């Protein structure tokens, strides 16, 4: 069971976070993970406020502990995954991001990140694939539909770039009235 030292630790870092600054929550969520060890949720959290705070290394070795304690930690790895696109080491966001989407086939945005991680890996036709997916769920989203666009320039298909793009304008058209 929960300690309540524990508890008061938990409770004051979500007044920090809540009231803007994650560097003092960050203390607290360390104070928190030392009385329960081997709770992956403050781990989690740390990693949250990490990324946060811009110190996206540090970030990616506690979402690591994470992983540890809890191998299917299912947003775990899609934060971690996240930051690693962010970092630009794409070839390490590819099985992180593509276990994320095994466990949220639907997510739109988990597809995004896997496609824009492909592209970044130069692998053009497998991102290409992903952003697809990504447009199939969610139709309406300006940004997925713009990178389709643009990843078929490169691969030299302009008619299906110009339907995007044409695409584009029509939802930024009718996102005002
Ligand atoms: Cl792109």
């Amino acid at each position: 069971a929960m300690g309540d030292k524990a508890k008061l630790f938990r409770n004051i870092s979500q007044r920090c976070l809540r009231r803007g600054s994650p560097e003092e929550a960050l203390r607290f969520l360390k104070l928190w993970a030392r009385h329960e060890k081997n709770d992956p949720e403050p781990l989690y959290q740390m990693g949250i406020a990490l990324a946060n705070l811009g110190d996206y290394q540090r970030a990616v070795t506690v979402f690591d502990k994470v992983l540890k304690l809890r191998p299917n930690h299912f947003m775990a790895s899609y934060r971690k995954g996240a930051v690693l696109l962010k970092i630009k080491q794409y070839k390490l966001a590819l099985p992180v991001l593509e276990a994320v989407v095994a466990a949220a086939p639907a997510d739109a945005r988990a597809y995004y990140l896997l496609g824009l991680a492909y592209d970044g890996d130069e692998q053009l036709e497998k991102g290409i694939e992903a952003m697809q997916k990504a447009v199939d769920l969610d139709p309406e989203e300006i940004k997925y539909h713009q990178h389709l666009g643009f990843m078929n320039v490169r691969k030299d298909d302009h008619k299906t770039a110009a339907e995007h793009f044409t695409k584009v304008m029509e939802l930024e058209r009718s996102q005002d009235s």
